[PDB]
């Protein structure tokens, strides 16, 4: 809601969400969760004690020192762990689901949930399990999580010339330019550092950065400590738009990417269809598919799903913000729902949720939200078909 938890992109935690159908289709990321690695943290700390022992701090520079140094307790041995914060996100996803459609997990409704190797992930699956359970305790459920996912759920780490363009793809210089650009150091520095002339600007920079990185993930936490005031709303906003640029290149449809990030989640979107088709025909009798992952998992997903804006492929760096914004498609419990309908005719009705609010598809309807099953299908397949295109020219 507010400019400043915007700006945090895909560290935002879920924003607040406070007839019927027989199918639902889901995937969501963990919820909010800690930071998963000390680098940022660790780096801030040293730039920060090695200027305390030169007499280089402002007052508000010992004050940062003492902060960080207390997260540095606070955060050990919670690397990457699911906060109580993500345990309530996920159970409002799963409680309004439930109010909203009680029919649906009545009786003795089947749901199915799957999660990676992740215990953020697997925490998540049963914070929200334990809901639907607390609720409806007639209900069938089959819980399961692992490896065996890692080709639906895990994707982005399996395909070869997609982790040889993330690690060092030609998105690296324009993002590092895109930064040099955006983010001037010396005036956040001085707030913290005498003489931050005297700092080159890579130092300058991995600093602000490395900063930025912890002030954006202290929301999630649950740790009531906030550090927004470091910087300015203007700051804010550059530093987002920065990262917003970072996602959008290594993991979406930039041009600079040639669509390699989103064709590789083309088999989540194939088992979506499948898990769809084998309830409509009865082959399965679930009343929901559940899955849950990362942030790297729904961005492509999205983007592959040809949702409106998602997808979009912007040649000019400076101008992806204004088309693509990574909080509207990746907070924190970022999630995707297919809710299915049979009408009076017995024809088949399905509606896109993205992070609970209906979803625009480039296919035509004459009763939005609600596209014909059928032509979404279709539509859908194309897309995979084409996701499949796209890697057989990268097939290393």
């Amino acid at each position: 809601q507010t400019k400043i938890q915007k700006y945090a992109g895909t560290a935002m935690p879920y924003p607040n969400r406070t007839m019927t159908p027989f199918y639902i289709n889901h995937l969501g990321r963990h919820g909010a969760r800690f930071p998963t690695s000390r680098k940022a943290l660790d780096k801030v700390e040293k730039v920060l004690v090695s200027a305390q022992q030169e007499n280089g701090l402002t007052s508000e520079g010992m004050a940062l020192l003492s902060m960080i140094r207390r997260l540095s307790r606070l955060f050990d041995g919670q690397w990457g762990k699911l906060s109580k914060l993500g345990e309530t996100e996920q159970e409002g996803i799963a409680g309004r689901m439930i109010r909203n459609y009680p029919q649906l997990f009545s009786n003795s409704a089947k749901i199915e949930a799957i999660a990676t190797y992740v215990p953020r992930s697997i925490n998540s699956m049963d914070a929200f399990l334990s809901c639907m359970i607390r609720h409806n305790p007639a209900l069938q459920v089959q819980r399961s999580e692992g490896k065996q996912y890692n080709h639906i759920l895990d994707f982005f780490d399996l395909n070869k010339s997609y982790v040889n363009y993330k690690e060092k793809g030609d998105w690296l210089p324009i993002y590092k330019a895109f930064v040099h650009k955006k983010i001037s150091p010396v005036p956040i520095m001085k707030k913290f550092l005498l003489n931050p002339e005297q700092y080159l600007d890579k130092e300058a920079e991995e600093f602000v950065m490395a900063l930025f990185s912890v002030a954006a993930i202290l929301p999630d936490t649950s740790i009531p400590l906030n550090l927004e005031d470091l910087f300015t709303l203007d700051e804010w906003h550059r530093y987002w738009q920065t990262q917003n640029l970072r996602q959008y290149m290594s993991k979406s449809s930039a041009p600079v990417g040639k669509m390699l990030p989103v064709a590789i989640a083309w088999p989540l979107l194939s088992e979506f269809i499948r898990s769809a088709q084998e309830v409509i025909s009865g082959k399965s009798d679930y009343q929901a598919n559940f899955r849950f992952a990362h942030a790297e998992t729904v961005i492509p997903f999205v983007s592959l799903m040809g949702i409106e804006k998602t997808d979009v492929q912007v040649c000019r760096p400076d101008s992806v913000s204004v088309y693509w914004k990574d909080y509207e498609i990746s907070p924190m419990a970022a999630n995707v729902q297919w809710l299915f309908y049979r009408d009076r005719d017995q024809r088949i009705w399905v509606k896109i949720l993205l992070n609970e609010e209906a979803a625009a598809l480039p296919i035509s309807t004459a009763c939005f939200p609600y596209y014909s099953w059928e032509k979404t299908r279709i539509f859908f397949n194309q897309r995979i078909e084409m996701a499949k295109k796209t890697l057989s020219v990268f097939n290393e």
